[PDB]
């Protein structure tokens, strides 16, 4: 199925809502633009600054837990109302990742919830 | 509700587990339909079962993807609400584990919650 994007989603408070935590890790992380933009609307790819982006926004979001590892329970609770259940069903077969670091962990997640529902999975 | 198919996928786990543990029939039931309570065979009832169901990982622990894909279709998405702030149980041995997971379930929907 193909990526939903329009005036209703992604959220655009959440979007906007993450756009300095992005510059913040963007800077961070030496991630380009191409390969966010090509993770969230297009295939799936690994590239190692992406990996390492995608931890820093757990961070910064304070979704993690008290060793830096995602909480998935302060994910969920930090995700948009309009949200609740896409993410719900999006993550329900994602919940132990593996990898040996936070960067690898991060992209478990991300990769997993993009092969999960690739209509609704976006990266900020 | 529950639903037919699950009593009876449970029946010979629980006669398994009943007999392992020790647990009353009363504090199955008590637990199921009354108020959270603590007892000690309960908690090893519980855990029981799981390991019988064969959900649990390489330690013994609930794998959570393979409890969900081991209930009745009809309560996928029943399950995903009970589970969604009871992902990381705590405890100082499998049965104070999962009677955790059961008690974080009973509290976040009694209405639905049953043990068998
Ligand atoms: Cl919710
Ligand atoms: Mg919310
Ligand atoms: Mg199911
Ligand atoms: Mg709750």
């Amino acid at each position: 199925v193909t990526p939903r994007r329009d005036a209703e989603y992604p959220p655009p408070e959440f979007l906007e809502a993450m756009k300095p935590l992005r510059e913040i890790c963007i800077k961070k992380t030496g991630v380009t633009e191409e390969a966010i933009i090509e993770f969230s609307d297009g295939k799936v790819h690994e590239d190692e600054n992406l990996k390492c982006y995608m931890n820093c926004l757990f961070h910064e979001a304070k979704v993690v837990d008290d060793t830096g590892h995602v909480h998935l329970e302060k994910l969920h609770d930090a995700l948009p109302d309009s949200m609740h259940d896409i993410a719900l069903h999006m993550g329900k077969r994602c919940l132990y990742p593996e990898g040996e670091n936070l960067c690898e962990k991060a992209f478990w997640l991300h990769k997993c919830w993009k092969e999960s529902d690739p209509k609704h999975y976006f990266l900020i």
